[PDB]
């Protein structure tokens, strides 16, 4: 396999389905990436993550640089060997998590200094270096996720800094031969909810040139209607022949609508985190397994789901486990939710391939929201 | 397979190896039973428990009657179907856990009333009924685990009550046709550390007649030297042709010494509980994976262990997981510890079969305590 090759096999409107080939494996698109922040997808062995259908997982520069440390992971042979996942890994660059999680931050043109949630530093150069030490397959540019809401002036100033940082990220990545030859680099579009700024950002990223393009600065409290409005004009600004990655999204309906708008890749902690909290995804909408109505329900979590959890255990048993705070409850809920998300992605890919995605989207929504 | 058949295939001194055949499966002896108190062996799928080599697991009358409830489990098809373990299950009778865990208790000749850790009741009749509702394969008599230390007079009075309760347990079990035809009933010897009381208890249980005999009232703070001293005279008092079950034991060295003294079956929360707390068993003694010395150690938990955890992940990774409070850390530590215990039991069985168990015991101790 090549370092990186994205091929589009079928289209319907703005939606695309195809594959990304990389040295460590093939990624089917549209793709959902389970999140493995601290070098583990919470409550799942990597073999289980793979069994659900995942082609690629996400790790985080911010969390891993703090614990166990990037240099340490490199000394131990890299993130893949460390956690036992041999397929592609995309790492976020730290630009979002530092501002989300750190107690104290100092921002400047150089980067961000911060206190661990110990004093630490991130910059385009250090972020790309950390992602190299981790051995990430898809490296994200170091950016600034503009808070929402933002005034046009603040959004512009923020976006402009991110574009300068995108160039620095590109140069740092290219300066490291082993990284440039074996990994891919994605740029991140900013500009808040403003069409002109989104266009300027897209133009700047395309001029620099990346292997893929993320839509950053969304899923930050704006709500679905607004997110979709921004995607409507923002995605067509990106190069058509490269993957489009919507960061931090989202609920099943968010994913369907984003694919309708040209998005190829997604990550979100929702299925894992909410699974541990008792929320199970089903084709008839989410349920909370803690609810007393499930205490004697012998049906599986979802009536059609093909996952190992739905083949073997009842709602009643999983209800008991989650109520009792049992680890197996977190394990079973998480495996089902991740499997559900992968089944959603498979149905999306298949329907686009067959030219019936618009109908799938309509049927999906009618049933999910009934 | 029959309801119950215990066959001894080989002996060495007081040690025996053989099999218990039951309707739901064969149990190789000496046997270790992983503990699954709340209808789950904590942090393991039942398929994983089986993969480690376990032939039988333990459940608890006390915990299950409180949550999710015995009648509820019966309505849902029984404990086996509920948790997804189709092999034999032994259930403790509640006699020990009620006094260990309940906030308030009222003891009488009838049984024990107690407050949930809601007011509840246990008696020989209700305990046997609960174990029936659960669908237990090996049912334990309802007894009283005498506190340690005990005066001879208090130990005698306690033991005498337990023997009356053993007869009531026998009669309750026999009165229920489906239970009597499909399950087995074990009696529990009491008498504290006193040879004469242990003899009286053994005589009383043998007169009633049971499918197996447990040594109760130990692992209650007496320490290994004293436990071994009591086993020295207590085990030979039990019928030779039935299994001997030491309740709540124990560390690897406790198990080896107890087998040398004629014990065939064991249960203990140590490998699961201490696994979650970071203690890993190895042939060179226990280690605490939290220790900083393991942060960059690429070796598996144990150098010889054949488990899936030792095949794939390093000490360094598991150290990181346990330090971070990650669920996968609990999962991996638990699977390894249970697998280690099963490998210990296999080495014990094999060495007895080959007439080299005494040598195995010596070699085991020299290395484990080096
Ligand atoms: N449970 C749950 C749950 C918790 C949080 C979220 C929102 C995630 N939103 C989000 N992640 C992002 C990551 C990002 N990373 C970078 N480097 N840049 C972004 O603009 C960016 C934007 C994001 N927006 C969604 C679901
Ligand atoms: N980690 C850990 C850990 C926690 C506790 C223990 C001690 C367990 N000892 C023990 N369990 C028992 C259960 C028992 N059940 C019944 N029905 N009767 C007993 O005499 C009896 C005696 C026991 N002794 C051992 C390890
Ligand atoms: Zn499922
Ligand atoms: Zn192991």
């Amino acid at each position: 396999r090549p370092r990186f090759s994205f091929s589009i096999a079928a289209r319907e409107g703005k939606a695309r389905t195809g594959t990304i080939e990389m040295k460590r494996g093939v990624i089917r698109t549209p793709a959902f990436m389970p999140v493995g922040t601290a070098a583990t997808v919470k409550a799942l062995k990597p073999e289980t993550v793979r069994a659900t259908g995942a082609d690629i997982i996400l790790g985080n520069t911010y969390h891993l640089m703090l614990r166990p440390g990037a240099e340490r992971i490199a000394k131990l042979g890299g993130l893949h060997s460390f956690m036992g996942w041999d397929r592609p890994i995309l790492t976020d660059s730290g630009g979002y998590q530092v501002m989300s999680l750190s107690s104290l931050t100092k921002q400047s043109e150089e980067g961000v200094t911060f206190k661990s949630h110990s004093r630490h530093m991130l910059s385009p150069e250090r972020s790309i270096e950390i992602q190299h030490l981790l051995g990430s397959d898809i490296v994200m540019a170091f950016d600034e996720c503009t808070p929402y809401p933002a005034t046009p002036s603040r959004a512009a100033s923020s976006m402009e800094r991110s574009m300068r940082w995108a160039k620095r990220s590109r140069d740092a990545f290219d300066s490291r031969k082993e990284q440039a030859e074996n990994a891919a680099l994605f740029g991140i579009q900013q500009g808040s909810v403003f069409e002109n700024l989104r266009q300027q950002s897209a133009d700047a990223l395309a001029e620099i040139g990346f292997d893929g393009y993320a839509v950053g600065g969304l899923a930050v409290g704006e709500g679905q209607d607004e997110m979709f409005r921004v995607l409507d004009f923002s995605v067509p600004m990106l190069p058509d022949d490269k993957p489009h990655y919507l960061m931090g999204v989202g609920k099943p309906d968010d994913i369907v609508g984003a694919v309708e708008r040209g998005i190829d890749m997604f990550d979100c902690v929702l299925p894992t985190r909410s699974g541990r909290n008792g929320q199970a995804f089903t084709w008839d909408g989410p349920i909370n397994i803690r609810n007393a109505r499930f205490s004697e329900d012998l049906k599986p979590l979802d009536s059609e789901c093909h996952c190992a959890v739905c083949q073997k255990w009842s709602r009643a048993y999983i209800h008991h486990l989650i109520r009792a705070g049992e680890i197996l409850g977190a394990m079973l809920m998480t495996e089902h939710n991740i499997a559900f998300y992968q089944q959603l992605m498979q149905k999306i890919r298949d329907s686009i391939s067959e030219g019936r995605f618009s109908q799938f989207a309509q049927d999906f929504r009618a049933r999910y929201f009934a």
